């Protein structure tokens, strides 16, 4: 296993015709290598998994692996709200060369704890690739509590959990019920430094899409226990921790990216839409404040 | 008239999708459900919506169920196909696969999980509607989708010719009035929350796409007719008999409880259900069985 520190939930850049832009995707992979990002999640929420059918999903992940050329672990998204669909997505990724897979809890259909367990057990049963669980009730309508996560630790290849609740007290609870070995990632930038400080292993983040160097410093300092340096680094980027959510992720981050020249176009698949004029000002300020160089 | 009456209104069942022991669709139970609803007077059937477990049926199996439900109905009862998706392309695809099935309308939940803005919601439904000429019914259920599509956004779709109304499940009955004042008197309003169905009709809604319909269609029908007719006494008297089910069918996420009930009836042959959903846990068996007795259901 041993993915940790600053993990970027990568956006999927699109051509103005709406197809995947592989030139920008390559630029982004090099960028995270050039700065010091520890891993790349390909096609999760931030990467717009909802709007990418399986064949496109497989392509973006597979291409990201190719561009990385072994220099950085790539983790592929394998979440679905049907167990059978998740298994199929998992099987189609089994030989792309991912280090791991990130699987969100089934959204919309609100299964019970027993069902989440059976769900993830059957998904993990269909692969040798390490699985990371992902709880985000703000999006899924289901809260997968630590008591539930703990019953999955014994599944050989379930290696940890991303938790986006922002509820920092869960770190202790998760440590207590799972082992020291189970990996705990934060999925809430606003509480991340704190999450690591309480004993988290790393952060699967939106903001390190656009401030990876500083986001790395913050994560490394926190893990080392240099709280002063962690807070110091957090200080400069904290503004983005709310600005990148003035409309749902990845609407703002993708605008911020195509703005810094990171990507060729700001195109986004429907039902998602490009960031409203209303927020252009707010986000340019938070961006200039994080020492991001426009234009 | 003008000319043969009935638009889709009144008491509509969000139909259960019955399964065989091996998880395939049970067509003989499906046909039995369709007869049952005809005999008992249900106004219309939504096939493969949430209660029909739409998330765990791939598009092929989805359209077979819709196609067969229409067929079993054989012109005796309107069938509404679910066409909800969180990607526009996927919902266009699903809509197109249902054109020419003999469906009276389609019902499409707002995009879930990905949380589009209102401008995105409009673009989504415009594009879905543009790809068909079957009537479309919008579906708002923030409890499951994590977007709340507000009245003011629904109003901007009223102009889109074949969008005919909205199912609202929030249980905010103040929205009937708001929606009326912004949409037509002609725009169809459906309650999606059984606990507030009666009140929703009484305030000016046109119908209820209900979960409890599955197991108490006669009294439910009675309740909806009466409230539509403005006869509050009979409606309330109808409601009182079955009100207990409006809480008890939600002790686990729908359709887990209703499926158990329908089997324990049993309208179906098997209570099997598809992962990640699981059969009702035994903890709630007594809870639901007694709620069913109080609503006049038998055997047992
Ligand atoms: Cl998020
Ligand atoms: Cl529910």
């Amino acid at each position: 296993h041993m993915i940790n520190g600053s993990i970027v939930a990568l956006i999927t850049p699109l051509n103005s015709d709406g197809t995947v832009d592989y030139t920008s995707l390559e630029k982004l992979v090099e960028y995270h290598i050039t700065e010091g990002t520890d891993a790349i999640v390909a096609v999760g929420t931030t990467g717009e998994s909802a709007t990418l059918p399986i064949s496109e999903h497989i392509a973006v992940v597979g291409q990201t692996v190719k561009f990385a050329s072994g220099r950085i672990p790539v983790i592929g998204g394998n979440g679905a709200n049907a167990t059978a669909e998740a298994i199929e997505l998992t099987k189609a990724q089994n030989k792309l060369g991912v280090a791991a897979m990130l699987g969100v809890t089934p959204y919309y259909n609100k299964p019970s704890p027993k069902g989440l367990i059976a769900h993830y057990t059957a998904v993990a049963a269909s692969t040798d690739i390490p699985q990371i669980l992902y709880n985000v009730p703000g999006r899924t309508a289901v809260d997968m509590l630590p008591e539930t996560i703990a019953q999955l630790v014994e599944v050989p290849n379930i290696i940890g959990v991303k938790d986006a609740t922002g509820d920092v007290a869960r770190v202790k609870q998760l440590r207590d019920l799972c082992g020291n070995d189970f990996l705990l990632y934060s999925g809430d930038d606003a509480t991340a430094r704190e999450f690591l400080t309480l004993g988290g292993d790393g952060v699967i983040s939106v903001a390190n899409n656009i401030v990876p160097k500083l986001f790395k410093l913050m994560c490394d300092a926190a893990l080392a226990g240099d709280t002063q340096a962690a807070m110091a680094a957090e200080d400069q980027i904290k503004g983005l921790f709310s600005a990148l959510f003035c409309e749902a992720n990845p609407i703002p981050v993708k605008w911020a990216a195509h703005k810094m020249g990171l990507i060729s176009q700001g195109d986004i698949r429907l039902p998602l839409t490009e960031l409203s004029t209303e927020f252009h000002g707010l986000l340019l300020d938070a961006m200039k404040n994080a020492r991001i160089e426009v234009k």
